[PDB]
């Protein structure tokens, strides 16, 4: 509807999935808050606007249309008030820093070693499928109580939920343009139910130290549990983003380091720099790139746009993390970038609950990788492609090393 942005009418969903950075560079300059027709929503592209919307008292949580179609209610990312307070209290115990420090090393390090031992003497590997994704899902899967669900299956589930959650394209009338793209999300949920319903049956009668068992029991009156239908949407939140994003983050960090071979050498030589390398990695390609949204609760003015009450705004944190008002040459990976705040974990009341855990998973995984393969190099015979608008990461990461 905005005349000078008529070019946005020609932006396609495929373009945003393959490479959103050119469109979003224009948005950050022309319209930090803009309606994108193919997404059917206002989008916030700059750090100032994302931060304001995510922390404003005049906005509250909502799920995107395709996200809500995929997860239903009450997904922790999309609720407010008393329900959100309860779901936050439910997930937070195992994520508390002092608790994570008690067991994170004994959890992740043996998992990383197990997967590394399968290929560390081959001289070649595709690290997304052989290392980054397995370590991410096996670590969280064991924490949750899903020890008997294979990492192949956890990876398949987050991939299907990813595509369903981000099936956001809409047509002229604002209707989903690809309604059949939700079917594999529905099929993944059906499989998850078949596996998890018996585990919940068991945990209700025999609680244990698994996180989902504690979700059922913690804070409840004696003999009561949270109803499974009340917690399943937050289980899906985990089985998508919590399973996927640490693997995305460590892979993007590696791609970034490979693009700066001098900096990769530094980090291999001095592993205490791995946390700094990961933080730049998350800024450089944010795993949660534009998955979330807020909705206005009152009429509000943002970036010169007068929004009525009830207006959704998508939070494109991955674009915000390339805001040239903050960073110099943000499209380049730079380990020695001055440490600044970033928005890869969001902001406000709905900011990431698992930051401390996620950073440790990524750190320990990179530590063990660089120890087992110090002469790791990227297979330049292959190129690295990134995919995703809602969630973004490399689709593969071929490497080689002298055995
Ligand atoms: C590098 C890995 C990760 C990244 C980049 C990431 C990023 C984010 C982002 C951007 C949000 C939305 C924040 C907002 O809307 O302002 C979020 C929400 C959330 N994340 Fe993380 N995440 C990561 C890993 C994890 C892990 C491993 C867990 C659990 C163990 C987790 C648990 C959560 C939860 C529960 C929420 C919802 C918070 C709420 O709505 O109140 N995250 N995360
Ligand atoms: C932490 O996992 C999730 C986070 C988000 C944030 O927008 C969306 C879907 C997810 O599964």
């Amino acid at each position: 509807e905005r005349p000078d942005l008529a070019w946005l009418d020609e932006v396609t969903m495929t373009q945003l999935e393959r490479n959103p950075y050119e469109v979003y560079e224009r948005l950050r300059a022309e319209a930090p808050l803009a309606f994108v027709p193919v997404l059917g929503s206002y989008v916030a592209s700059t750090a100032e606007v994302c931060r304001e919307v995510a922390t404003s008292p005049d906005f509250e949580a909502v799920i995107t249309p395709a996200g809500g179609r995929t997860f239903g209610h009450p997904a922790i990312i999309g609720v407010n008030g008393d329900i959100h307070a309860d779901l936050r209290s439910m997930v937070e115990p195992a994520l508390q820093p002092a608790e994570v420090d008690r067991w994170i090393d004994d959890l992740v390090r043996p998992i990383a070693r197990r997967y590394l031992e399968r290929f560390e003497n081959d001289g070649h590997a595709e690290l997304v499928a052989q290392y980054c994704e397995p370590v991410s899902v096996r670590s969280l899967g064991d924490l949750l109580g899903l020890q008997e669900v294979d990492s192949d299956k956890l990876r398949e589930w987050f991939a299907k939920l990813n595509r369903s959650f981000t099936n956001a394209a809409v047509d002229e009338n604002g209707e989903f343009a690809n309604p059949e793209g939700f079917a594999e999300g529905d099929q993944a949920k059906a499989e998850i139910r078949a596996v998890v319903d018996p585990l919940i049956d068991k945990w209700i009668e025999h609680p244990d130290d698994s996180a989902i068992s504690h979700w059922l029991h913690d804070g409840m009156p004696p003999g009561q549990t949270r109803d499974r239908e009340y917690i399943y949407p937050t289980i899906y939140v985990y089985l998508l983003g919590a399973m996927q994003e640490p693997g995305h983050g460590m892979a993007s960090t590696l791609v970034g380091l490979f693009s700066r071979p001098e900096q990769l050498e530094e980090v291999v030589d001095d592993p205490t720099l791995i946390p700094r390398a990961i933080a730049e990695g998350l800024r450089w390609t944010s795993p949660i790139w534009s998955a979330g949204a807020r909705i206005s609760t009152k009429p509000v003015t943002i970036a010169g746009v007068d929004l009525p009450a009830g207006t959704p705004v998508m939070l494109s944190y991955g674009s915000a993390n390339h805001d040239t008002g903050k960073y110099e040459a943000p499209s380049q990976y730079d380990l020695h970038r001055p440490p600044l705040p970033h928005l890869a974990f969001g902001a406000g009341n709905h900011a990431c609950a698992g930051i401390y855990f996620a950073n440790h998973v990524m750190r320990i995984a990179l530590e063990e990788l660089f120890e087992a393969i110090p002469n790791l190099e990227r297979d330049t015979r292959e190129g690295v492609e990134f995919w995703g608008w809602g969630f973004r990461g490399p689709t593969s990461l071929h490497v080689t090393w002298e055995v």
